């Protein structure tokens, strides 16, 4: 069976006891013990419960892993996975990482003797150069926000393997549908399920999957010990969202590709960043490790002036910090994700004041293209 | 107004826009920005949202604090508050702390150069003795599980203040109704809302309150940065539970006191541990810092044999790891909370194989006493 | 075991398969059939499901009945129970019935040849007088809104029995805790669970219980056939609310009694209507069929002017159409429940423009009495 | 904008007060009134609330109507719409109607002097023949279950209009995406939102839309008066489901068409019933009133023996009473929907013991076709 069938045909398609086609919501913190000595499958909801257990198994299945872990947020999943390191440990990490990941490495784990260097993970040499004797982790996020730069997961993993260092990949942007980091040599794959997996902007959630039973024991231990667990009612919303992940992402990715091609040929558009354009650096690497360019693109207008005119005229997209919704989302990274950086740090990452990110939702591609046409008509 | 009125008469008694007497559930991760430059009250649910904000303000109000913080679990609240420390920092902590707190200090923060000594916080001298130049935190849990030993919050706080060290108090057992650690000199108060606050065994939740605006900025920063947030639907269940906290705890505490007095006079009962018994060490300290002995007691039968006979015959209580439910809960700490300790560590904490904890629920006190009578009839 | 123990100690205290102390939410419309010929306990959620089934059994237990039925609203329960009648059938009904019941008899069932006469059910003679050969139903609501008039359930039932006519009792105001109409000769007992049973103003729900297996088959058939079912997530909120019904109502009823006695002695108060006042007509009948006067009272100020002054000054109560909340609710029946009547119909029911209803919540009785004192201070 | 854009771009895409991209869940029964005289937008949740109001407006928008009405179940929507009739009124109704509709006309409304004749609504002459002077309603369900017979909505409506009789259409099978009965002359359109609209088998819900403001006042009055309302938390699940209705139904309908063509050419299949087959009676009528054949087909094997062999071997579909799920559902109408009929009534409707219905979900069409191939391999 292909992965689009597995979203529906798995262990949780029908409850044994009742035939229920949806996993019941166990809104219970306490489980009665029918025996004094042996405890029963569940003692305590934080430790485990049937709703969370189903989401954990299904994400492990989608990513080709042995165990899955559900967290209160994607950043809680990322933070918990970093607790796998101890003081003294060094981290090579993408200079383009999610702002939340940036903040946890620089402001929290720095107080606990976990050091880091930010690097271009797309440059295998610059990576090689900054290796240290205590380097225990390579942290990859591909494709990158908001220019969709591509990291060669296989090559970064091989380098990590060569010094017994771990590889973590934040696979939020493409989901398990399009990219499977564990098959490419990653040790931990991390998701903000808040984004495309849940897909409806209605729940905050994080997932991690591993393939190694020792790492699984350690991450499971940290999930329970820090306690940043996804509540059962939130697991249920993620489980429901997962059921449409194939039809949502196939449609949004295909329409993102058409809109990228249309924007790349408009005379008022300076640059388009999308890994499905042949001229996009990483095009080759993307095709070798993923089965789609995804549903997110960025583009540059002529000036900050054009960009503000465009935003004032477009009707269809929501204007928000986030992505991966069934509604199209326009973001202004210079004013949102990257506002807190120096102008110099934004200039180095190519994050100009003319740049917009589009997360493509489920609107008719022809309505999205017309809405853009119309808004671009009032520019230049 | 007394605190039992404030549970209902506060800022959230009626929604401004609609009159709603309950805070709407904002099941939203994304907020549309109506302006390019200024953002609106909410950008992103993890950062803040109206449902979580109401629970945070109401727990701050109940504890007499300036800011409240809602987490995915009590242990996530405790773990996040420990991230206030850095490597090098030393912690004086209760040897009787919750097993989850024990595990995070000994197995996680020990890998980050945060050291600790476990002490009897009821012995001001033993505390004084183990102070170090780098001691930054005193961690109090009063009353203690499962012997309900009492810590003098005011005296421990004064000692902490005298070396510019922080005081944290885990106030899960008594709730803000009965004990207000911030008024007694604590810097952070911590709750498993999973227990009495929510009160219905149906949601996992943690709370922290502070009175100092700097600590509030730091803890708020850590809440967002690690991301172990309480989801809005779970906040709603905690908000609903809080509305009965006075009528639930007044009834359970009063019935716990009657059952403690009845058990202390039964010939088949060896010991009763309850801070409302005049003969309980800490009786005086409890009355000076709290307005009730609470809803939890422990007692010892003659042998492990009597205890197993009693458990086989009692009908009313649930048998579980937890407490603070509307259903009465019997626990066997030697087999549950403290199973993982050495026999020597259990012998030192007074945690014998004859000892049961009772969390008193809302059953008729006369039905509970009869059910105990009946079960004790088949013993000795 | 007393009824306050049965709220917690029943078939649903611990899930067989898992120990769950709360009934899982079966958010499922479809159940997989593991066999072609036999169907399994559940085929379809509207027909039945485990969450609704638990609420149905627990309300049957509380009311001393054989079967319970959960509906989308109290008025849906009342409307479904009226479908037990056919065209030609005549109904004797309380002239003081809930406005929703009034509207369904007069505007809907009147188009289907179900006729009625409105009567004082407190006058056994006026009832006797308006009996007809086709009278199939006596509809009782005791105590009445908003003057809390009392109907003798036993005597009305005996009269009904004597002509093979049914008795329905709307027991919303007192709940099964205080009044058990099935033990007093009623055939159907009806609840707005929206009110005291759920108790938190957060869910709309109706219940019906019967003791006769034929009526149970007919009402079950109508529940399924019209389909006005309570959804599983709403059943869960009602199940959660039921767990505090004893501690909520014991506190509110006791405080209602103190506030009734205090209002009856204030010089600016003209009348108090409460079945716990010795001078209240029905006092004797109430004590004979119920174990409390309940949590609702009404009172009259000197004028509409005093009433408006009082409302402008009181701080604690919410001002709303409803009752049975953990927050105290003041209502103005002349402007709310009974606005749509003629002045003549309000004059006959004693529903003056000086009259307020109070549903007593969980606020400190001394804060409620002070808040009333203070507001009455600005009157006369 | 096309309808697939309107599923996302409507009045509820962003909350005014907060930017919320999802409508908050108003779990509130009571609304505080800030004024004594005027009431505020909401008085009581049964009467109206913001979550239900959004679902009601969005379904009105999709069906091209002026008002929408949300009910506890599709059968509650159908039953409420029948309360538009009075005793004496006569109904012409499809002999193939949903079993719940059949039961309410024959067992409930028959006791209230509402008479009916069951007819082939696909035969304009047989309809014409059974008209009576008191005929007030024509009840259409197209396409029919389980042979997908097609009713000419325009022609049935014209006939109804010609005697001032109402037209109701149950549009559950095609949804507003594919068929708009109000544009074809229907007065009321009815949905089981339980099926494709919600689409995830996780909520029971009904909808009705009208275009006429008088009918809207009458149906709104009956929605409130009988009280068979959809709770806010259930409205939220329907609102969430609606967001994927285009990508779900476009995929399922396209795959249903491929599977219908594949089954029609298999040598072990006797008949295929699908309105997208050129040889299906109603093919022409379907294309004239709808933009797709939909996601449901039926087919006949050689014998009851083949059918039981096929069911024993197929792996992918769930086996259930229902349809319109993201999981493929096989049903056996002779044993499920139509078990309760005489063999003669099933013989007349063409509902043989060799017939299966398939509701196509979101599985890979090639996995569904292979799973059928494989199972058919063990037959004949």
């Amino acid at each position: 069976y292909s992965i689009d069938t597995l979203l529906l045909h798995n262990q949780y398609k029908h409850d044994s006891q009742t035939g229920a086609v949806n996993v019941p919501i166990y809104n219970t913190s306490t489980f009665h013990q029918f025996d004094v000595d042996t405890f029963g499958k569940y003692d305590y909801s934080r430790s485990g419960n049937p709703t969370r257990e189903a989401l954990e198994d299904i994400i492990a299945l989608l990513e080709g892993g042995t165990k899955g872990f559900a967290f209160a947020s994607g950043i809680a999943a990322i933070s918990t996975a970093f607790l796998l390191l101890s003081q003294g440990d060094h981290v090579l990490i993408s200079e383009d990482v999610y702002g939340g990941t940036y903040r946890v490495i620089t402001e929290v784990l720095s107080r606990y003797g976990v050091s880091h260097t930010f690097v271009d993970m797309t440059n295998l040499e610059e990576i090689k150069q900054n290796i240290k004797p205590n380097t225990k982790l390579f942290y990859v996020e591909t494709p990158s926000n908001p220019l969709l730069k591509v990291t060669d997961i296989r090559e970064v993993s091989k380098l990590a393997k060569s010094i017994g260092a771990l590889t973590f990949v934040d696979n939020t942007f493409l989901t398990p549908l399009f990219q499977k980091p564990l098959e490419l040599g990653a040790d931990v794959v991390l998701h903000s399920a808040t984004k495309f997996i849940a897909g409806h902007s209605d729940v905050t959630a994080g997932l991690a999957v591993v393939k190694d039973s020792e790492l699984a024991q350690k991450l499971g231990f940290l999930q329970n010990a820090f306690g940043a667990i996804l509540g059962p009612q939130d697991c249920s919303l993620v489980l429901r969202g997962l059921k449409t992940l194939h039809v949502r992402l196939e449609h949004s990715a295909k329409n993102a590709n058409k809109i990228a091609h249309y924007l790349q040929e408009h005379s008022k558009v300076k640059n388009v960043y999308y890994p499905g354009l042949q001229t996009h650096l990483g095009f080759d690497i993307q095709q070798s490790q993923a089965t789609s360019a995804g549903a997110v693109l960025s583009f540059t207008l002529q000036s900050e002036d054009a960009l503000r005119k465009f935003l004032s005229k477009v009707k269809l997209p929501v204007f928000a910090v986030s992505l991966g919704a069934v509604e199209s989302i326009l973001s202004y990274p210079a004013k949102m994700s990257h506002a807190a950086l120096s102008q110099e740090a934004r200039d180095k990452r190519g994050i100009s004041n003319s740049l917009l990110r589009l997360s493509v939702g489920l609107e008719n591609v022809n309505d999205l293209i017309s809405d853009f046409e119309n808004a671009l008509s009032y520019v230049e």
